[PDB]
């Protein structure tokens, strides 16, 4: 995640530099960017070992107090080829939930597959297809 804050002494410029050299090695920091004509320094941080006030805690003492900062189940995954708009979604993810066994379905466009969470007693992957082939489709299980 992403966040912004303000400097003093980054008006110098140079001040960023040390900051930038030490921000982005560390455990909860991976990189840094600046945003100078902002007046701003944006940081990319993982929100698993830090955040907001413990980065400003953090970053604000690599100087000498020099440079402050203001702050029953089985899933599988499927391919269709009968997807021409958007509208597909909310009529396949309506119509093949109706028949037993489908606990969870989801589908896209973006790449053409659905994924969908299915009952192994109930269902078998084969028959989904034949779901979307009865529609009036094309379906293929990967």
């Amino acid at each position: 995640v992403t966040l912004q804050l303000r400097i003093d002494g980054m008006h110098c410029k140079s001040c960023v530099l040390n900051i930038e050299e030490n921000i982005g090695q560390l455990l909860g920091v991976q990189s840094i960017q600046v945003s100078l004509e902002n007046k701003t320094a944006q940081v990319k941080y993982d929100p698993s070992c830090t955040s907001p006030v413990a980065l400003q805690r953090a970053i604000e003492a690599l100087p000498p107090g020099n440079f402050k900062v203001s702050l029953t189940c089985s899933t599988t995954l499927i391919a269709i080829a009968g997807m021409t708009c958007a509208s597909c979604v909310h009529s396949i993810e309506g119509m093949i939930s109706q028949l037993e066994g489908v606990q969870q379905i989801s589908v896209s466009l973006a790449e053409g597959t659905a994924t969908v969470l299915y009952n192994p007693a109930v269902i078998s992957p084969e028959e989904l297809r034949a779901a979307i082939e009865d529609m009036g489709f094309e379906a293929s299980v990967v």
